[PDB]
């Protein structure tokens, strides 16, 4: 492939982006940085914020829970249509296909995630809401201690400065991964993520020139995915045996059982 390739490549995937995903990091920015009449966030740090907030979205530390897992299963679904498009990718045997998104789909929700936070709280509803950091710390115990880590993570990520164009490559690298257990037919997969890479490089050397080694600063930050993933899933396995009333959607189930 030719950088005439590459570039076509790079729009055709930032233009199903654009239509995979609604709130883009574009519009979550430009509502974060009061840039805007796109009429601010309604903003929850505190239990009376939330219920009164709860005009235009069990115990509270339970319904946030729940809240973002349904957002989660949301995500996972326009996750799926935006991997669709990926050239290449639908043409795969059907088993790896599903192995993909089902090791995917939660290092993109956290990269994605990441969009949508800053140092002090995350975007909800839509961009509608803002729940602050301190007030999901703050939540008793076990479920206390679930968004910390992304928050950390985005921080950092966010530190690369990357927009909706660089992002669009990238999740899609992470999506065509070689290296996923039970994989039948690993080299197809390995063939699309090396034009996906080639893309990426030529992507992030155009779109950031000044940069440098963002490539390898960013391929570095798929390690912190990983271990994000490992503690999330750490969490779930001792809600599911403190609190038997409660369940996972079962898309999520899916995605989760047996997962490393
Ligand atoms: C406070 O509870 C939280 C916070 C942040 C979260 N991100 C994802 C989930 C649960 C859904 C899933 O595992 O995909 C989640 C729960």
């Amino acid at each position: 492939m030719e950088s005439a390739d590459l570039r076509a490549l790079a729009k055709h995937l930032y233009d199903s982006y654009i239509k995979s995903f609604p709130l883009t990091k574009a519009k979550a920015r430009a509502i974060l940085t009061g840039k805007t009449t796109d009429k601010s966030p309604f903003v929850i740090y505190d239990m009376n914020s939330l219920m009164m907030g709860e005009d235009k979205i069990k115990e509270v530390a339970i319904r946030i829970f729940q809240g973002c897992q349904f957002r989660s299963v949301e995500a996972v679904q326009e996750i799926t249509e935006y991997a669709k498009s990926i050239p290449g990718f639908v043409n795969l045997d059907l088993n790896d296909q599903v192995t993909l998104l089902k090791y995917g789909v939660h290092e993109i929700i956290y990269t994605m995630l990441a969009s949508l936070m800053n140092k002090d709280g995350v975007l909800i509803s839509e961009g509608q809401g803002f729940m602050t950091r301190e007030f999901l710390k703050s939540l008793r115990k076990p479920f206390g201690d679930f968004m910390e880590p992304k928050f950390e993570f985005a921080v950092k990520f966010n530190a690369l400065e990357l927009d909706d164009s660089d992002l669009a490559i990238f999740i899609a690298v992470i999506i065509l991964s070689g290296d996923r257990p039970g994989l039948l037919n690993v080299k197809p997969i390995e063939d699309i993520q090396d034009n996906l890479l080639q893309a990426l490089e030529l992507q992030l050397k155009l779109n950031h020139p000044e940069s440098s080694q963002l490539f390898a600063k960013l391929l570095q930050k798929m390690t912190d995915l990983r271990q994000i993933v490992t503690e999330h899933v750490q969490l779930l396995q001792v809600i599911k045996k403190t609190e038997t009333d409660m369940s996972l959607h079962p898309l999520l189930q899916e995605i989760y059982k047996d997962l490393y």
